[PDB]
């Protein structure tokens, strides 16, 4: 699990559960290809998403529906999405665990990044 | 004004107003003495709080009453205020921003000293 | 001033000066095409980047090129860019202030709506 | 374990590691009485600070030692340490995470509270 996901709701003071993500990484023609999605869990965490094997060097984007989120809570919320955008594995493999904490017109994104 | 005070509500995208603020400053009993106070504008921001004259050398507390802010908007928090505490003017005068970034379950707040 | 955006280093406790800023708005083919551009002053701001008249309802993003600010500190960090995406003037016109605050690990974002 | 403290370093995208955390419930007379205390581990995190028999309704303050954190790094932070005041149990018997994300000129933190 070299790419983690983390989402948490700073109205409530929960998880942020059911929260679509979509990851995609940057092709050679300078498009965005589809690289691996998924909700988050109960806990408000995204495990799975992709393998040591697959997780190449490469540019990512991570998009978060906030949106979708915040409506479901009857809010209607100031953001599309929140989107985390970066170059991985570019000195050899890491492990990558994104937190977005969210509020209707404010997000906050952290990553930690370990070595293997 | 050296010491400059913003409040930011995360809930409604604006200002929060009306916020009351205690300034406090660390005496030689290590107790919490008043040092100014005041509430937010409209503008979500507190002027006027001291003057270089009066901000020297110490360790203050800025304390926000946040849990008051959400009661008023029927708004359950979490915190019974955002306290800052930091060393001011401890190489000279200085001017402080103290920003602060509400949500109902959390709080950022940020210095800039310029 | 309907759309303004200001950058604060949560390293240094300063403005973010230099900050290069783009705006874009999403077209019919659902590309982002060239909105408006700037750089951030020397207190951290990037005023005067539209008109009330040119600032219509639709899908804006806002990209803070945060990873040349940090590179020019020699500071070596996370993100490629930070990047506000938001639906504006979809009930008419409104003013808008997007804060960004940067950390070389982490960022933040609110927006005051006024 | 019904308060669980997670410390993370912006600046070097890791856990912050070794920070020491000191928790003071209200007392009678309006002091604060030491409750518990500890340091985060390799993990950012601090387990064990207390148990469901003894984290008793109260208003309880933790604050976390930023300052000895930044200066060990070689760094002179603006605020003396982060600190959280809260209202625990008031409606019975929660458990909860505080995280604390930490900058030389800023700090966010965040609380989620969970019903067992
Ligand atoms: O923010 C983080 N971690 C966290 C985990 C749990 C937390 O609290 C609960 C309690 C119960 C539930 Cl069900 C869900 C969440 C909180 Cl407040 C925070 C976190 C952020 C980054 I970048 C990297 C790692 I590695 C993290 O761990
Ligand atoms: O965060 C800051 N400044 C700011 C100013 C205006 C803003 O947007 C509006 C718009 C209309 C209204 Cl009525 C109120 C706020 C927002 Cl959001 C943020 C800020 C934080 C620090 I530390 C130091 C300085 I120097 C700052 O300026
Ligand atoms: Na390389
Ligand atoms: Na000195
Ligand atoms: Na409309
Ligand atoms: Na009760």
């Amino acid at each position: 699990c070299p790419l983690m996901v983390k989402v948490l709701d700073a109205v409530r003071g929960s998880p942020a559960i059911n929260v679509a993500v979509h990851v995609f990484r940057k092709a050679a023609d300078d498009t965005w290809e589809p690289f691996a999605s998924g909700k988050t869990s109960e806990s408000g965490e995204l495990h799975g998403l992709t393998t040591e094997e697959e997780f190449v060097e490469g540019i990512y984007k991570v998009e978060i529906d906030t949106k979708s989120y915040w409506k479901a809570l009857g809010i209607s919320p100031f953001h599309e999405h929140a989107e985390v955008v970066f170059t991985a594995n570019d000195s050899g493999p890491r492990r990558y665990t994104i937190a977005a904490l969210l509020s209707p017109y404010s997000y906050s994104t952290t990553a930690v990044v370990t070595n293997p």
